């Protein structure tokens, strides 16, 4: 019976979101942590073991597969589903000690509202920069064939993806899932700014 | 003794279903999880590492791999359990914030209606979607030789798969599951326009 | 205190049954779960990948791989023990819906009987069914040289297996399991029918 | 407060037992999950694909690996730790039962002491029987060099194993285990037996 | 019910901090935690089978990638972790026992606070010096040739990093956290001592 | 609110340690166990199969293997941690007995401190006697190059360690915890006798 202090934790938090926000925004972290977690994961697994090249020189596949990936789309992935997350955290922790020094205070307007703004403006600046920096680095799908020209090799060679078309269709699924979530927050500014 | 609110969500859940559809629709649930995550899901294991070809042109077993399957099989699965399961748990969040507007109201027919038949017709859309995406790219089953034409490969190539009979087996166990749930979902929609 | 409300949901279950088929059948199941999980799903780890055969010739070893082993020993005992074990988990959440539908009547034989009877005759024919298969398609020992016959393979060439005896040592652990479970059952149709 | 119905199930069970072997007995069988689980499951991770033999006949690893190994050992002994627990969990089973017919009598010596004797002396024809197995197969140490005479290996080739020194050390330590076993079965059968 | 009695605990150990270092000081360790556990930890999983040099000598990888990692960066990570959470575990579980001695007396100012001043100057001291150890022995980037001059190598050898951009991230990602951390204590010390 | 009696087997078991060592050990016992499961036993992974010798008899890298490591390190700290935990699970079983025999006996000096000496005498004496077999055995650092003269092998081979001096440092961080915890259990013998 001691889950009632659960619902008052819950009540606070969303007091000023919309009747359907509640609900389009939950589901849609779960959506984001079962296909991250279970599908495109295993997808990037012999990424670096299946990766070759026609060569013969000693040290070429350890350069050309660290100038075609800077960083790994899984693992730029998992940075980008923390950074969305904390100002959620961290509202949601400062919530529990406001309710704690009031609560000890009853048996023995304008701030909280401020503080809501400020981290729902946080989780849109992190979704766009995100995109710029993939949009920039990378583009938004893979190609089979690279062509690379570092040392120790000599003049060019050619090397070969593993799995270039499945990991096309992943990238283009994270991308719609991140726009989706980018137009429900700034839903959300609209209507707190535009009611008073 | 705090689990008796447990069975006040469960009834405003399953208030349009018929008596035999909340036992025959939750059971083929925890049928298509077990057996995809333990029998099926390890027979892919060696999906790459055990296809080979009859070549010595380094670079041909990365393209001839990835024209045969652009996207896995058990990775199609998982994406398909999701996309049925969303709306279901799309409705179970909308009854647990109406029944908490109106429990607040009384301690200090129509609309819930409309929203099961749209959440029910979803689910029986994307089950039909998906089937047809199969038939159109895969088929139902698996051959043994492959004859590849890509390039950097020189004319046509013989390409050999890891386990095609017991991968058929279980094409054909996972086309009947998702027949038997498109056929209890339709009984589902016919049960109610029918009554009332 | 709240677990004084399974001690109904399990006496309902068992109202048919002897007191001796409560213990033998329960406990066999444990055994049939740990047994399966532990000890022999790892001495079929490398299957395939220590499965030999005395050719030159490429794409030799995945075609007699697949016409000596269908399916595996070990995905062919987790498809048997999901379906022997569907019309008991059927059967308790009919239970379930007809002691609720009863509990909100009376606070604001011949029907029970005949579906416990159905249930138990189901996975008799279950594990009866199981057996013909395995009897058809395998036997019940494990041979060390195998001899193939497909193509592109030319004439005859000999191929070996992994682990023969260890493998055959878990063939007959696994009958004698399932004979003593359907003798078991078949104990429990003698009861109900000759009782009344 | 609902862990007071399982003081009542642990008294029952232990009520013809000696005090010093509620305790010796009970941090005994922890010592063996432990041990089995964590050190020695890991020493026998490579034992085939570390074992080599001196030939240049295909086919004639697989069939020296097999003859040295007819069941490997850690899995003789999670068979063996099976066997030995059932007696137990059977007996625990039955009490309950026992415990329930009465309680829904009052609300509404002879059977239980026979009962106990026959668990207890059953774990230790398990116990004597499979350390006659392991002697006659075996041994109770490991040699280093191996000498085979199966076919297809011409005349007699020399195997070599994989760490017979470390696996010689937890052979010994589970000889001793199962030696202290048996030796607090056999005082619990006879406190009861000259007591009354 | 049982829940307030935490509520207590964890008033008593953040008695004597500021309102905003309860936030901003638990979920930097949650950060650091998951971060350490998902991402990082997996980057370094082939960082000695992906290790090449330009050699024909036996045995001269063995000692030119000891020479070059005298420690690996993700369990020099992990042993900086507990590091600086055992002044806090010390001084949780000291308040635990000081408020039991107090309990047991009432039912049958300057020492509470001096501990607290070690415990906060601890997790400091243990910050700046692995800080130092690390620049004094790698530095803050990883380069991709490096250059061997140990024995039986003849001469001077090249050798080949695996992943050295994808490595270089997240040196600098955990630099930042560790110096925000620092940053955040020396706070906690300040407010302290110019309060009384 | 069933968490109360749990205080009450907590305080029977450290009625006789002094107020300074239920802190110091209670953590150091934690330390053992993070650091051994987390940190050092993923260091010991690719023990033998980077283990290399320069040599071309067949048979002489598993028989060089062996006579360097009798015993793995991270086996033997994990037997270590099992016996000296013993005697406190054994001494917690048997007080949890006494205080059963006598509740039941209200409801319806001199024996709990021998038996508390006899069970911190053995967790020394089984600290000691395992410092000085790796004293004998082992040492207490690493070598990169060994020297083997086993058969079938001639002459004497060179063998070379796989990771040397990460190695090194964790054996002497298990030094450091084991001569700390030796030395609290002598605090704790030297007080009991030394008061009455
Ligand atoms: C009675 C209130 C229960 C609170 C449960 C939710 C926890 C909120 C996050 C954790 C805040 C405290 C961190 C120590
Ligand atoms: C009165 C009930 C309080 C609200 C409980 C909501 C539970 C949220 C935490 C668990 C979420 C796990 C996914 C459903
Ligand atoms: C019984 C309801 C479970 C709902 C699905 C949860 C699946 C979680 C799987 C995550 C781990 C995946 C490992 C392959
Ligand atoms: C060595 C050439 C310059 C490196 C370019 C790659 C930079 C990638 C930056 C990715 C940062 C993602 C986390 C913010
Ligand atoms: C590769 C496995 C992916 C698992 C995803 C983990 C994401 C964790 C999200 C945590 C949200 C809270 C951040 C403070
Ligand atoms: C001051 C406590 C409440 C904080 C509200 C949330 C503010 C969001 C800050 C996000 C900053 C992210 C930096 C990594
Ligand atoms: C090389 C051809 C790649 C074809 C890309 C197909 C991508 C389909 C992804 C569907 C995304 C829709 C999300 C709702
Ligand atoms: C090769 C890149 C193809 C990108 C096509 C997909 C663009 C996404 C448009 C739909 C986004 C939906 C936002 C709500
Ligand atoms: C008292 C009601 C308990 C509700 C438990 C079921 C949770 C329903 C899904 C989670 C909805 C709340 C998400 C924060
Ligand atoms: C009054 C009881 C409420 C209904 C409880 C149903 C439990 C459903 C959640 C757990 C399902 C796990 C598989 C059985
Ligand atoms: C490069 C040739 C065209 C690619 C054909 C493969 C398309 C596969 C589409 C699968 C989509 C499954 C998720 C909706
Ligand atoms: C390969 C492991 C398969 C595990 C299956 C996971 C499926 C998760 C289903 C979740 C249903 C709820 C979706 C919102
Ligand atoms: C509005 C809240 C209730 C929603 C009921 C379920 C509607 C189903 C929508 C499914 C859309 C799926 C898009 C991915
Ligand atoms: C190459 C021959 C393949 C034979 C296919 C056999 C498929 C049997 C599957 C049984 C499905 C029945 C589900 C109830
Ligand atoms: C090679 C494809 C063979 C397909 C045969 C199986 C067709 C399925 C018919 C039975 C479906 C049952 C629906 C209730
Ligand atoms: C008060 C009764 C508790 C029932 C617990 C057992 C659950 C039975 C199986 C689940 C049936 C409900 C599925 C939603
Ligand atoms: C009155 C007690 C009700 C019966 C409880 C039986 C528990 C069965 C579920 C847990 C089984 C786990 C293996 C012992
Ligand atoms: C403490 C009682 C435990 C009883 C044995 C349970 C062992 C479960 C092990 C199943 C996983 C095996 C992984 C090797
Ligand atoms: C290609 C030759 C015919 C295939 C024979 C193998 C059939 C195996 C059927 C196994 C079915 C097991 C699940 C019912
Ligand atoms: C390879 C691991 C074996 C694990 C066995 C899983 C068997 C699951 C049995 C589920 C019984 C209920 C079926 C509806
Ligand atoms: C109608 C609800 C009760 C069902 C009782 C059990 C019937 C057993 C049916 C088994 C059929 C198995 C088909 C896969
Ligand atoms: C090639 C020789 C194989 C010998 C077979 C031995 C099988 C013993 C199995 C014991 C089964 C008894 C179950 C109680
Ligand atoms: C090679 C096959 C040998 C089979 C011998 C074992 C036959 C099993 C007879 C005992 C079964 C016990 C049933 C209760
Ligand atoms: C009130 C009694 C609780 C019993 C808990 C212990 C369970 C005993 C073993 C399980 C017996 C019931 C199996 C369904
Ligand atoms: C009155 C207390 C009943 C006895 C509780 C004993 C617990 C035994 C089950 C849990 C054992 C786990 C290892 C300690
Ligand atoms: C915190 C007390 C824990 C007591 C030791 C339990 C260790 C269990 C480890 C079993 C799995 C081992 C995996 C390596
Ligand atoms: C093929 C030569 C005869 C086989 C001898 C090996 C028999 C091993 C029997 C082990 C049985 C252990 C479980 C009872
Ligand atoms: C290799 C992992 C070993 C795990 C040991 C599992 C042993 C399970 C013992 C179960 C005792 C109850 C038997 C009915
Ligand atoms: C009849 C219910 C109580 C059983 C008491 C325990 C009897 C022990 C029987 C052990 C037989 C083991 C055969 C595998
Ligand atoms: C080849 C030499 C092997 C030496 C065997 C040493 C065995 C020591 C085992 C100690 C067992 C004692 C258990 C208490
Ligand atoms: C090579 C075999 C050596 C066996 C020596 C060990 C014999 C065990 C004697 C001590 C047993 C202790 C029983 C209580
Ligand atoms: C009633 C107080 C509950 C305390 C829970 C928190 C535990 C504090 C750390 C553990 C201290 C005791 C170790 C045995
Ligand atoms: C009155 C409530 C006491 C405070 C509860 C705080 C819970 C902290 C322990 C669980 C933390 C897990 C991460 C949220
Ligand atoms: C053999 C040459 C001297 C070794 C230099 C490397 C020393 C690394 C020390 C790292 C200590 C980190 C834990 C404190
Ligand atoms: C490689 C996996 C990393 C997991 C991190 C474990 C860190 C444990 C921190 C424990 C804090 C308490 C120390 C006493
Ligand atoms: C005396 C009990 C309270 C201790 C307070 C914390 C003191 C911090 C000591 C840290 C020393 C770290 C040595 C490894
Ligand atoms: C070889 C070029 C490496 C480029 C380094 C880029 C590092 C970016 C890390 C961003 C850290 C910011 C933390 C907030
Ligand atoms: C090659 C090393 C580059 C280091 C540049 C980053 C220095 C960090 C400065 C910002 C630290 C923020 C502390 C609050
Ligand atoms: C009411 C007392 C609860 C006891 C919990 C601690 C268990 C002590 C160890 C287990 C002893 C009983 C083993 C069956
Ligand atoms: C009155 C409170 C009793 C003492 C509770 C102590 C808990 C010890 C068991 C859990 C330890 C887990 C590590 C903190
Ligand atoms: C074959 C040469 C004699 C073997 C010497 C190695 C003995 C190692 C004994 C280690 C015992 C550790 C557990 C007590
Ligand atoms: C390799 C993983 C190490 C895990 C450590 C397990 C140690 C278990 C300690 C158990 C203490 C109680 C012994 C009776
Ligand atoms: C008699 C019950 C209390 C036992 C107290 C602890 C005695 C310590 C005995 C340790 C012996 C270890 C032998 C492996
Ligand atoms: C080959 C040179 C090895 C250098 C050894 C350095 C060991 C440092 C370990 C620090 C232990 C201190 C524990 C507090
Ligand atoms: C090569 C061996 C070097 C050993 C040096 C370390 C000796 C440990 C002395 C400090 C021990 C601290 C005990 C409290």
């Amino acid at each position: 019976g001691d889950w009632s202090a659960l619902g008052k934790l819950l009540d606070k938090v969303q007091a000023y979101s919309t009747a359907g926000g509640k609900v389009w925004l939950s589901v849609l972290f779960i959506f984001r942590i079962l296909l991250l977690g279970t599908a495109v994961e295993s997808a990037w697994g012999d990424e670096q073991s299946a990766f070759r090249c026609n060569t013969q020189q000693p040290g070429c596949e350890n350069v050309c597969y660290d100038k075609s990936f800077p960083i790994s789309h899984v693992r730029f992935w998992v940075l980008q589903i923390i950074f969305v997350s904390v100002p959620t955290l961290l509202y949601l922790a400062h919530v529990f000690y406001v309710m704690r020094k009031e609560e000890k205070l009853n048996k023995k307007r304008g701030g909280l509202l401020r503080t809501y703004i400020i981290s729902i403006l946080f989780k849109s600046i992190f979704e766009v920069a995100f995109l710029l920096i993939q949009w920039y680095i990378y583009g938004f799908s893979l190609s089979a064939v690279y062509t690379c020209k570092r040392d120790p090799c000599p003049h060019q060679v050619d090397c070969f993806l593993s799995r270039p078309t499945e990991k096309t269709i992943f990238i283009i699924f994270m991308l719609v899932v991140s726009l989706v979530s980018l137009a429900l927050n700034i839903i959300e500014l609209f209507y707190v700014f535009f009611k008073g």
